[PDB]
């Protein structure tokens, strides 16, 4: 077949990029036969164009070609494929006509049928409106966005941020800054210029001062309720704005204002979205039913172990199991930490259990937590218990394991939120020829943060470098 042969030239022509002779064929080819298309050779090209994009020496054809070759199939009646949108919104978007890039998505998204609208699509539109400074267009994009729809990754916030700064819009450039705060913690470098211009830039610093002005007293209240992070309510303080770029105590005190930052913590709808997730692969039983019912009457627990982690460790598996005195050690030193008041739960097969009830020497002493609540039996046929996960993070306390966890099953469930959370609650213990030294989690959060006083604090992607804003 003359057609299947074209097909192989054409990807053949995409692997190599060489749009060019691409073209020589796609030109041929309206003439040879004469060949009726199908759909997936001006994918390939549509495709191509945009490749060719990033490349400069056939860039400028790409363009002319993209918007014509695209014209051409669609003409066939098919509703254009979600790549394709993408590709001929980046060839407009690459060179002066964003609009076209919007125009052509939301009659996209307009069908719906197999639409699949991804933000990759949204993405040159609403760029190259940023770029041009159409600063409307760019909020309207955005809307149209949040409302299909994908939430914004970094770079389409930053530009958003950009033209805010460049148009000199003060209560858009904080809403930005926020929205950066709430998706990315640790920002990028071509970011982190854009924050520094604009901080600096005049307008920020003679507008800044806003009233509000006061107080605070409320600020303060709300700014713990939102954790430790943010407050909602707007700017702060008058006068010009300090920028100042440094590395942060081991306490969290940053070096140039001498504030700490305040500690992480993990957003509520995100901790129940990750009990949910856990408990449903649970139930696929009556036993973790007993399990959910039982910690609601025993609550609550300021800390809980993962009993396996700390009998194995360290000894080799002679079996050399199973050391309830590095057990009993890290309950002893967690109460002095945790204070006179509570207790941590420790989660232990029955088997373990068992052979520990077998034992006479600890069998009193194993029995006592029992009765106390101090220990649980977790029953056969599993698992890699997520009845300490749970149980950390049903009480949002902290969680002792040597586990990094880094493993397939644990990391496809494993996101952006669980180093969040492990940095929030995990704990780390080290043994050697003696009793245990605690690591813990740490004091101060790595993320944007927000300060009644000012203030703002940005860290970048241990001797972390940082951003300290401050005013007068
Ligand atoms: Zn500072």
């Amino acid at each position: 077949n003359p057609e299947t042969n074209l097909l192989f030239n054409l990807n053949s022509c995409s692997k190599s990029k060489d749009l060019s002779a691409a073209l020589a064929l796609y030109d041929a080819a309206i003439t040879s036969s004469e060949v009726r298309l199908s759909q997936q050779h001006f994918q390939t090209l549509l495709y191509l164009c945009s490749a060719s994009i990033t490349d400069i020496s056939l860039q400028y054809l790409a363009i002319d070609r993209g918007f014509e070759i695209f014209d051409r199939m669609v003409s066939s009646g098919i509703s254009p494929n979600e790549a394709s949108v993408t590709s001929v919104a980046r060839l407009a978007a690459a060179k002066g006509n964003g609009d076209y890039a919007f125009k052509v998505v939301k009659e996209f998204v307009s069908v719906g049928g197999v639409s699949i609208p991804r933000l990759r699509t949204y993405a040159p539109a609403l760029l190259c409106f940023c770029e041009k400074l159409e600063a409307e267009k760019g909020y309207e994009v955005e809307e149209h966005m949040e409302a299909a729809g994908i939430a914004l990754e970094e770079a389409e916030i930053s530009a958003l941020l950009k033209v805010s700064a460049a148009t000199g819009r003060e209560n858009k450039v904080y809403r930005y800054l926020h929205k950066l705060r709430e998706y990315v913690g640790c920002v990028s470098e071509e970011t982190l210029k854009i924050i520094e211009e604009w901080f600096c830039g005049e307008k920020a610093g003679e507008v800044g001062d806003n009233g509000i002005g006061s107080d605070v007293g409320m600020l303060r209240e709300a700014v713990l309720n939102n954790g430790g992070g943010w407050h909602g309510h707007g700017w702060v303080g008058e006068g010009k704005w300090t920028v100042k770029k440094g590395n942060v105590s081991s306490t969290g005190r940053c070096l140039s204002c001498s504030e700490q930052l305040a500690c992480v913590d993990t957003n509520e709808v995100e901790t129940q979205k990750f009990v949910d997730s856990l408990v449903a692969l649970a139930m696929d039983n009556v036993v973790f039913s007993e399990f959910q019912d039982w910690l609601e009457k025993h609550g609550d627990y300021e800390a809980i172990v993962d009993g396996a982690n700390i009998g194995l460790y360290q000894q080799n598996f002679v079996d050399g199991s199973f050391s309830l005195s590095q057990l009993e050690s890290v309950m002893k030193e967690l109460y002095r930490e945790s204070g006179n008041n509570k207790w941590p739960l420790i989660l232990l097969h029955k088997r373990r259990v068992k052979t520990l009830l077998e034992n006479p020497t600890h069998r009193n002493l194993v029995e006592e937590w029992i009765s106390n609540g101090v220990l649980y039996a977790t029953p056969p046929g599993s698992n890699d218990d997520w009845y300490w996960l749970y149980a950390a993070a049903k009480l949002k306390c902290l969680l002792v394991t040597n586990d990094e966890m880094r493993d397939h099953i644990f990391e496809l469930l494993g996101s952006t939120f669980f180093q969040k959370w492990k940095e929030r609650h995990q704990v780390r213990y080290t043994f050697v020829k003696g009793n245990l030294k605690l690591e813990m989690p740490s004091p101060f959060s790595v993320v944007i943060q927000e300060s009644e006083k000012g203030s703002w604090h940005f860290p970048v992607s241990s001797s972390r470098t940082w951003m300290c804003i401050s005013r007068q």
